[PDB]
């Protein structure tokens, strides 16, 4: 459909209340919306980091002046319907940027999807499920604002899981804030932490049993990203199911995941993997080694939530379900549409390509580097 | 768009001369077309084996009743634009069988590609390649005959490779065979061989660096399906390409095979491996462990190696080409469109979904179960 | 004794009542029972699968032809006291298909055993017990039901052991089903389970140690078939005996298992491993690595458990006994003569060639393909 | 048919000519010839050693004590149609003594096989062969006489295979000895050796390639029978076929060597591995793992060559066939047929159960203990 320019601009939207997480406390959350407009049709998607070039080596700036000035060019004037060829490209252009060439590739994705009238899942190959049972984190410093906030999504009956950040307190003190969560919200709730890599292997090796016996179900990155050897040996030692995030990140890392059993669950993220097509891959070496999914989020937008929906209602099973409190946690949206969650469940869309249209006043109002 | 009804007929179709392999010879093919209508328009697809239940398990007459008596029923009335839920539903009636789950999926893949006007090829995303370099494979019992027959190949400028079938001879006649055919054809083309599991191991050792040295550039499934273990010794100990054909089955035996690395090249095969779906996830294995991807046929009719073609031009890369001869040994046809070959390469077609239209009057003319 | 004539029927016997496991609900038990005619004196075999092509990737219509079609051909006018060859010959003519294969062996096996006057067993070298203690399978979809039905057996003085078909239920509701079933049956009975493939994994890793904890003496195939490295952990991280009997299925397959003890105990299954000529060959690579043999069913009919009895009466040693409640399950026999069970134990026939003559009246009343 | 009495009687004969080895001269062999009388019905079997207790911890004087005393009392009166009984009853009576332990099993197996009238090779499942190629053994120390009677068997039609004993010599020297008859006997025979366990890894590691280079087929326990270490290095290091002899032993070591493939080929021989049961297990193991199985002899008499033939016909392949030249070495048989070479092959005998009966004339005139 031959593409004719693809623009991108970044947005600010703050957090209705703050994500203190190991690495960093989320008061804020940056993105870099890519509008593909080709042949009349426009095509939106999404790329941003968490923390700035904290969780990830990328951030906002960095996100947009890769795209631009880097994968832009190589683009302009292509077939817009050829995804394959658009990566291929993508991947001669620039190293790494996940997030840069992710946020592009939705929106190529998108466009095509529309263009057919079918849905980024029915383009996909149609879902397997309606809705998603998504997680609810709890990440605030207070462990009664903790209790409290977790007692109100299970009453709204919106929040059946939750994931508890750890890794701000010493090893000592977290363990006390689980005696807590696990007391009260004990069988009406499921448990998972997420240390954030701050454990050093040791400390995990005595710590996640005592987590394991308060009935924790899943224990996300415990140690350092690289220390994919400690991963393992955690994993041997303990029954509880630990899953790798921030050690995820090329098909190959995956891969290297996968030989040995070093982790028990994958967790899908599309900045993280670049793209949807890249996470399809890296969902399959999943299943070939019989690695569980999970389907994470860099606290995204509608835009991307959206998108990521679509592909992870085409996965076999995602045992753990999902975690796209994006627009749940944002004090804003940047689109007409919402997204509903329904009984625990988040419901997966009814529109074509990402059924979400930017609400271009709405990007007007934050627009700011940062 | 609801399927209406799933039919199938049992086709043999001969060839136009002789295919001796290790294990059979091939004087005839068999096939199954399965016709799936829904809503107006059809989806064609077919599934068959080799030498009967010899190459496989599975064979004309088992296909059409796991089809027909056990995958059909449950597909009845469901949502044709559903391919994910098409698998699992197949999946969840019948266990192996994979030429037949392969031969219903081509057709809802065929079906919802010509609904949306695009292509298998668009669908999965579109190509990166028009054109895959065919391989030629020399499996008549006559050197003489071989090497004429492969000097033709090359002037009509439509084969430059030649892949050898080895093992109806001596290990000791084979190697001659060998000096011959590398003699002659030396420069101007590539030569591979396919043992079809006859050499045991021992055999395949003393033997395979013989053929190295006369320059042969891809070793096919030396030892037995089952002998993993010896697959990877193999490969340790020569340079050449081992590539795995027979060992080769469900995403599992894929990965099973990546983790150490027992073979250098995978041999994509449609209905060895359950269909377009489940192929994909095997390159996926691959790009991830390292190994390169072929793309081989069950000398199938048009219909397979139009949908095989899509999909191997969605292929990040393709080291050795393809093999899709199945229609240029094949004594006729079964559509009124030609694939045809021009500069060594097999070109993809230029239509909407495997662009092939059962020709209603070849179907009827050979339709026997055999 | 040259082979006049290899002929083969189905037969559809129903089940007295439902046996629900986790892959499908045996409601109804289909066969093929093969009647090799040789020089006036018959040999009666059979050949079968579970819940149609859902246990392996045969059932009944796919054995009927592979057997008729491609086995006797190249079997018609042989020297019938072949075995050897006879075994030989049918690898060369079809692939897999391993009950196909197995009912024709059982054929040759019982006729030539009959013409000497001696018994299977006393042909495969004379018989080490006279009794083998018999398992019973409490798979009905009703905890209070199972209990009454278990408890009635040991009354009855005929079944000490018990085998729960878990699976169906979430892995929290079958521990439960088992804290139910170990809470009465205590000390009165032995506790065995099979969880058909249903657990992933990471579910049988928190779940085997709670039903380790209950007396459960054996788990069967926790993990799916493929997943032949999962079920080495859990068999390293747990003192349970671990059996495999999905996993089984090829003499290289029983090797691959034995090679780091990813199993405990073998299910020795004449249908699933192609015959007795093949068992006994498994029975030899378990022995020589130190891991124990079972003896299990496909609930196989009168002719099938009497031939099965014959052969593990010969086996060195079956700490675990049997399950061959084939005939006790099923609600009709297809011989004059019954397998009677005597103090928990199944008793060793007392004929020549498995003591068993069809009841052609009783093949006549079924005889559908279903 | 409840055995009367088993009776044990030993026998020395000389060899024609003196067989060189690295462990012991064979000037003459003796033997232990075992009649077991059984309701009128003798059954005939045989166990010995080589240079006495040298090629194993057994000799004449230790087979008859452990027989006579030890097995021959628990074996009296029992049911002599049952070997499974009877070696399971032989295991819990003595330990080792494998060659005692063979003898009489031969004898049981005759007979029981005589009593139904067919042959020892019909009673495991009839024939696959009518005639296996028979291997020449050429240990004289000199080298012209070994040239010499190597010409005049090829010129006989009746040894194509050669099987040098290397060893006695220097490293250096034996190299020498292989380059003379190497050079002679170059296409017009197969040449093998069997180091006898003298070469001590390292001497192994530089002398096999260059006896590879000289081409020789198999070279038979290079180093120590307990360096099952070593045996594995070299055969990774080595295309040539290491062949495992004196480090086979138990159904346990046969497995031990198959697990990382530490041999190429299992050297067949009833009286190292416990009978006629014992070998047939060992061949299973070998078939599991891919090994391939020769075929042996103690350079035992016709009683003993003759049941080990009729057991070798079953095997499913011997590709480097065997080397039964036990009578053919010895200077006169203790029976009243021969065994008769034709064409290179050693035939299979034409009668019931070894078809051979003992010359109690010939029994006679040696009968010394020495
Ligand atoms: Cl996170
Ligand atoms: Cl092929
Ligand atoms: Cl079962
Ligand atoms: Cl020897
Ligand atoms: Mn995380
Ligand atoms: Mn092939
Ligand atoms: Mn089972
Ligand atoms: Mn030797």
């Amino acid at each position: 459909m031959k593409i004719d320019a693809i623009e991108a601009v970044i947005v600010d939207v703050p957090t209705k209340r703050p994500i203190q997480m190991s690495i960093t406390t989320v008061h804020q959350q940056s993105y870099v919306i890519v509008r593909v407009y080709s042949e009349g049709l426009v095509g939106v998607g999404e790329g941003g980091s968490v923390g700035g070039p904290v969780w990830s080596a990328e951030c906002a700036e960095t996100i947009k002046i890769i795209v631009e000035r880097y994968l832009a060019p190589h683009l302009l004037g292509t077939d817009a319907f050829n995804v394959s060829g658009a990566l291929q490209t993508m991947a001669r252009a620039v190293t790494g940027n996940a997030s840069a060439k992710a946020a592009v590739e939705m929106a190529l994705l998108d466009l095509k999807a529309r263009a057919l009238g079918v849905s980024i899942a029915e383009l996909l190959g149609g879902p397997l499920r309606s809705a998603i049972p998504i997680a609810w984190t709890l990440a605030s410093g207070d462990t009664k604002r903790d209790l409290d906030s977790a007692v109100e999504m299970i009453e709204r009956r919106r929040h059946n899981r939750f994931k508890v950040k750890l890794g701000f307190r010493s090893p000592q003190d977290d363990l006390i804030h689980m005696e807590a969560l696990s007391n009260s919200l004990g069988s009406k709730a499921y448990l998972r932490v997420d240390v954030n890599q701050a454990w050093d292997e040791q400390v995990a090796s005595v710590y996640i049993p005592e987590l394991e016996a308060l009935g924790v179900e899943l224990i996300e990155q415990p140690v350092g990203r690289e220390n994919t050897q400690a991963l393992r040996r955690l994993s041997d030692n303990n029954r509880v199911a630990i899953m790798a995030d921030e050690s995820l990140s090329t098909l190959a890392s995956a891969f290297d995941l996968a030989r040995d059993r070093s982790v028990d669950v994958f967790s899908l993220k599309l900045c993280n993997m670049g793209g949807v097509s890249a996470t399809q891959k890296i969902a399959a070496v999943a299943e070939a080694s019989g690695i569980a999914s999970y389907g994470g989020t860099m606290l995204d937008s509608t835009i991307g939530t959206s998108v990521a929906l679509q592909l992870y209602s085409t996965v076999p099973s995602l045992p753990f379900g999902c975690e796209l409190i994006g627009p749940f946690v944002l004090a804003d949206t940047l689109s007409h549409e919402p997204l509903e969650i329904r009984d625990y469940e988040l419901q997966v869309p009814t529109g074509v390509g990402h059924g979400m249209t930017l609400d271009e006043d709405k990007v007007r109002q934050y627009a700011r580097v940062s």
